[PDB]
């Protein structure tokens, strides 16, 4: 009765019309167990050879992806409390087999076999850096210590997911401990009718039965939606003190405490890098991504030497407004003030009304531009397809992408219109199944990339079409560029093509490459035409909307510059136990990237959940590294002529070729360099965002 199960059937296209949360539970652990089975079936077979290691491999492998992939995706499109409730029960499942078949003994061997085999060197680029990437997971994960270094790895490796969860903790209640009621209505001046809701329910939750946003009793927290417009619109500079001074200073000190479980965290680390034969932990990251501790730091300095001297006239600019707007505050604005008086400055000079651009801004124009766009640059079509596959709503949209053949290259599912009962806000780029080689159906030489995009625009009535704000626009631009880079692979060895073992700092280039030609006159001003009059985009918004993205890049910049320079000199340079401290390091590098200085009391490393909770330690330079090659690659086609139609599609396709084309199986440096024709700069990040 399991052979009725659309999950456990062989699809051409995944049978989204026909899956319910009925079958999500029986199908997963139905699919759990021949997946279990076909791995022991492979373990008893393993020789170090693409048929008996690595298409097996990929066949489970990419089963699992597929499924778990399709469920997952109708539950952010077709969403049911019963699919939910369904998918929290098998996840466990699947996650522990998932476990399972990368800690395989028998499978890493193998690996370990085809890559010390003389064989080696006849094998292909990419499947030399499959093999790598295989050997390297194990690796880092401890399977090739011998049985004491990996208990002690083991050991280490609990104690910091403990420690993670009490820094988590440790934050989480320093910020719920502050609670602020205010009941004079003068101390609440400027706070935004949302805030003065949050604040008023607030205080209704904690007894003040009558609170309300008019009448007060208003409380005030520290968590993200109180503290954002207190520091942004209280007019009240106590208030924003206040709230300041308690923030900066979460974790600080007392029994909730973080900074010594700081030190211990860096200390494990420390050993664990020491364990797998690293120097410091920073090593160990580094070994996954394109950067290097060295390259990471020298493009760090670059971005903080260029970003200084704007950081600097940005607070002057803003002593000078506030001069102008008569506050006591102006010549004296500290930590408290900045926030609050960028935002006016913000509102006065750089304000673009949304309401006034949404008409320019119609979903079915900007996807049309998006994939002439597309044309333009890489040469593929996008065809309708309409009844190929299988859909999960009426509205869902299904296309080619064509070559310049006429080809079929890949698919998309597009699913356009908002509908917040079933469906999760934003929008995403998803992946259907990857291209590849091994998962074709006999006959042909390779199964084609299939994709999902996803957004949330309100749907067309009558007249009005879907309109966009030049966010979502944006949004849509860079998700796309994922999708074509997902898409547009030209490797067919499956494990290594689209996106997959492409190194995590590179990952973001051709989607924040994407993001560039929204900002481009002729293609912005191709699609921005009103709904209703057929005019352009006014002139003078276009300079404001250019304008608006620079405002207060060097102050930006700096504060990223801050999070990331600190997440490597703590896990680069920094002896835990040693002869600095934590708050020295916490100052050392405020200085050099903060231009107000910090005040003391001020703990930012203590709240720092990203890199001692999250997953981004000796990760967080990793922003601005993409940020940089993606800047980059779109300064080729500003030096052959953004206004030379050809030499745009000869710079597109020669991107098309490289960044899309390569996938995986070629380390990011080299397919960068390949593009770009020498390695990454920061000058055209820098130029863009009005820094040089
Ligand atoms: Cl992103
Ligand atoms: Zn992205």
């Amino acid at each position: 009765t399991l052979s009725s199960n659309p999950l456990l059937q062989n699809f051409d296209f995944p049978p989204f019309d026909s899956v319910d949360a009925h079958h999500v539970r029986p199908g997963i652990r139905a699919l759990l167990q021949q997946l279990e089975a076909e791995l022991e079936q492979l373990e008893k077979a393993v020789e170090p050879s693409w048929p008996k290691l690595v298409e097996p491999l990929e066949k489970i492998i990419d089963r699992l992806s597929v499924v778990w992939g399709m469920i997952n995706h109708l539950k952010a499109v077709k969403d049911t409390p019963e699919l939910r409730a369904a998918i929290e029960e098998v996840q466990p499942e699947k996650v522990k087999f998932q476990l399972r078949l990368g800690q395989s003994k028998p499978i890493y061997n193998a690996f370990k076999a085809i890559r010390e085999s003389p064989d080696w060197n006849s094998l292909s680029e990419a499947r030399q850096r499959l093999v790598e990437a295989q050997i390297k997971e194990a690796v880092l994960s401890g399977i090739a210590l011998e049985d004491d270094k990996r208990e002690e790895f083991n050991k280490i490796e609990q104690e910091l997911e403990k420690l993670s969860h009490k820094f988590s903790e440790n934050v989480l209640d320093a910020t719920k401990k502050f609670e602020k009621l205010i009941t004079d209505k003068k101390e609440i001046e400027g706070l935004p009718p949302s805030a003065l809701g949050l604040f008023a329910q607030a205080a209704v939750s904690k007894g003040h039965e009558t609170a309300t946003a008019d009448t007060g009793p208003w409380l005030i927290t520290l968590d993200a939606p109180s503290y954002l417009p207190v520091m942004q619109h209280a007019k009240n500079r106590a208030l924003r003190e206040e709230v300041y001074r308690a923030y900066l200073s979460r974790a600080s000190s007392g029994d909730l405490d973080n900074t010594a479980i700081i030190d211990q965290i860096l200390k494990l680390r420390l050993e664990k890098a020491k364990l797998l034969g690293y120097r410091n932990y920073a090593e160990v990251s580094m070994a996954t991504k394109m950067a290097t501790v060295e390259k990471a730091d020298e493009l760090l300095e670059k971005l903080r030497s260029a970003s200084w001297d704007p950081a600097v006239q940005d607070i002057e600019d803003l002593k000078s407004f506030a001069k102008n707007q008569g506050a006591a505050e102006a010549d004296s604005l500290t930590h408290w003030d900045i926030t609050f008086w960028s935002e006016r400055l913000r509102e006065s000079k750089y304000d673009i009304n949304e309401e006034e651009l949404r008409p320019y801004f119609s979903l079915p124009k900007v996807m049309d531009a998006l994939f002439g766009l597309a044309k333009t640059l890489f040469g593929i079509d996008v065809v309708p397809a309409d009844g190929v596959a299988p859909v999960w709503n009426s509205d869902v949209r299904f296309y080619c992408v064509k070559d310049s053949s006429g080809n079929p290259t890949a698919y998309f599912y597009f699913d356009p219109y908002s509908r917040p009962s079933e469906k999760r806000d934003g929008a995403w780029m998803d992946e259907v199944f990857s291209r590849s080689r091994v998962m074709a159906q006999k006959g042909s030489s390779v199964r084609l990339p299939v994709a999902q995009m996803v957004c949330n625009q309100t749907p067309p009535v009558g007249d009005k079409p879907s309109l966009m704000t030049f966010r979502e626009v944006e949004t849509v631009f860079h998700e796309f560029g994922h999708a074509l880079q997902h898409m547009l692979t030209k490797e067919d060895e499956g494990l290594v093509a689209g996106i997959r073992n492409i190194e995590w700092d590179a990952v973001e280039l051709p989607s924040q490459f994407m993001e560039n030609w929204c900002y481009h006159r002729d293609t912005l001003m191709s699609i921005a035409k009103h709904y209703q009059t057929g005019e352009t985009l006014p002139e003078n918004v276009y300079k404001k909307l250019l304008a608006a993205r620079t405002f207060r890049a060097g102050s930006l910049s700096l504060r990223q510059l801050k999070f990331a320079t600190v997440d490597l000199e703590l896990h680069t340079k920094y002896m835990p136990g040693g002869a600095e401290t934590i708050y020295e390091v916490d100052q050392r590098v405020s200085i050099k990237t903060q231009v107000i200085p910090p005040l003391p009391e001020d703990r930012f490393l203590c709240s720092f959940s990203h890199i001692f909770a999250g997953g981004y330690a000796a990760g967080y330079y990793s922003y601005k590294w993409a940020e940089v090659l993606s800047a980059d690659a779109f300064s080729a086609f500003e030096d052959a002529g953004l206004d030379d139609i050809k030499a745009v599609k000869e710079t597109g396709q020669r991107f098309r070729n490289t960044i899309l084309a390569l996938g995986g199986g070629k380390a990011p440096l080299k397919v960068f360099v390949e593009f770009r024709g020498r390695e990454p700069s920061p000058e055209p990040l820098l130029r863009h965002n009005g820094l040089l």
